[PDB]
């Protein structure tokens, strides 16, 4: 559970992206891509990319970036009553697309990466730890779905 104090955070963290969506998604989907390279194995849509510089030049993975971010923020926003829109995305992901939970986890970790990278100074220690905290919630939520169907 997030204070109300920590979902402000998360809030004003997605605030940042908020500027820039599809930058973001794409720096993210890079980042784990290049950090974890069995991720980008998950992809049919993305798995010709071979380089760094393909990737950056790929308009089809910002667009996919947008997809990705347009879920999470709305997601966010629910400040974890977010029952509704997680089922999809759990059926989806854990059926169809096989993507274990290990890999939210990188995900998460690379949002945080990008987030840095992208605003330094800017992203204070409160905020990581409540991103941090908001991230942790939507992984063990998602996680008891994929318990349920045997994932
Ligand atoms: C924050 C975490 C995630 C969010 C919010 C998210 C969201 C989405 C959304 C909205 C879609 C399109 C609708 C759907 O199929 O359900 C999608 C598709 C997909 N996601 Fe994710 N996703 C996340 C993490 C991951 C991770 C970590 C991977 C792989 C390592 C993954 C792989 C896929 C794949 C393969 C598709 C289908 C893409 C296509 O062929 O068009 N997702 N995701």
């Amino acid at each position: 559970v997030l204070s109300e104090g920590e979902w402000q955070l998360v809030l004003h963290v997605w605030a940042k992206v908020e500027a820039d969506v599809a930058g973001h998604g794409q720096d993210i989907l890079i980042r784990l891509f290049k950090s974890h390279p069995e991720t980008l194995e998950k992809f049919d849509r993305f798995k010709h990319l071979k380089t760094e510089a393909e990737m950056k030049a790929s308009e089809d993975l910002k667009k996919a970036g947008v997809t990705v971010l347009t879920a999470l923020g709305a997601i966010l926003k629910k400040k974890g009553h977010h029952e509704a829109e997680l089922k999809p995305l759990a059926q989806s992901h854990a059926t169809k697309h096989k993507i274990p939970i290990k890999y939210l986890e990188f995900i998460s970790e690379a949002i945080i990466h990008v987030l840095h990278s992208r605003h330094p100074g800017n992203f204070g220690a409160d905020a990581q730890g409540a991103m941090n905290k908001a991230l942790e919630l939507f992984r063990k939520d998602i996680a008891a779905k994929y318990k349920e169907l045997g994932y």
